[PDB]
């Protein structure tokens, strides 16, 4: 039963899933002034050219716009990256203010939202078989601000409303990821975890530096969803981030 409050929040995690306390655990805080650079960094390559999206669900944590990953339609390459990696889903994590939000900062920083691409390493062939692999997923983070709309959002937007409580779905078909990307792929990458139970620690992280902007109107409506289910008290869907973890024994490296 984990989630967001007070009783059931992220300090709770660990008695269900003890790898919350361990030494790769995600998000965490970026100090720009400790990241170095890599030069043996290669070129990111999002190749979302072939994506098809098929559906948005509220699953009473976030929402998540998932692909079909049958086939090698939208993948993520290079970078800290070896082989390809498919896109699966993707979502956000939220505020219930401007101040808040992200789940990554840097410099302590706090955004009012973080997206995040969530792909696995084909060469392990599911997800299921990727999520145990110290190598197996590769999340693509993007951090959102509020200032000018963001069009490529709103067709996502427009939909929330009809996933207003967890475990409901609908169509969502021909959705271009393209969209939400910042103009610059300059990013930050670090070993680390999922962010929600089971907090596995299979996931190269790759943030990106350049923040999208959202307006007012877009956050408003995503916290307008609810971590409730139909006919039952609301529960408005906010504050679903994480906040950041101990950094123990990592390097973050910078592409930039
Ligand atoms: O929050 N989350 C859920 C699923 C896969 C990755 C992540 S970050
Ligand atoms: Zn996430």
């Amino acid at each position: 039963h984990w989630g967001y409050g007070k009783h059931n929040g992220p300090e709770h995690w660990h008695k269900d899933f003890p790898i919350a306390k361990g030494e790769r655990q995600s998000p965490v805080d970026i100090d720009t002034h400790t990241a170095k650079y890599d030069p043996s960094l290669k070129p990111l390559s999002v190749s979302y050219d072939q994506a098809t999206s098929l559906r948005i669900l509220n699953n009473g944590h976030a929402f998540n716009v998932e692909f079909d990953d049958s086939q090698d339609k939208a993948v993520l390459k290079g970078g800290p990256l070896d082989g390809t990696y498919r896109l699966i889903q993707f979502h956000f994590h939220w505020g219930s203010l401007d101040g808040q939000g992200s789940e990554h900062t840097v410099d302590k920083k706090k955004y009012a939202a973080e997206l995040h691409l969530v792909h696995w390493n084909t060469k392990y062939g599911d997800f299921g078989k990727a999520v145990q692999q110290p190598d197996g997923l590769a999340v693509l983070g993007i951090f959102l601000k509020v200032g000018s709309a963001k069009p490529g959002l709103q067709k996502v937007v427009d939909v929330l409303d009809s996933i207003k409580t967890k475990g409901k779905s609908a169509d969502f078909t021909n959705f271009d990821p393209r969209g939400l990307l910042p103009e610059s792929l300059d990013y930050w990458t670090y070993p680390g975890s999922l962010t929600t139970p089971p907090l596995l620690e299979c996931v190269t992280w790759i943030v990106l530096k350049e923040p999208i902007s959202v307006s007012s109107e877009q956050v408003l409506k995503f916290r307008k969803l609810n971590f409730n289910g139909e006919g039952e008290p609301e529960e408005l869907m906010v504050d679903n981030w994480r906040p950041a973890q101990p950094l123990k024994n990592r390097q973050i490296k910078a592409s930039f």
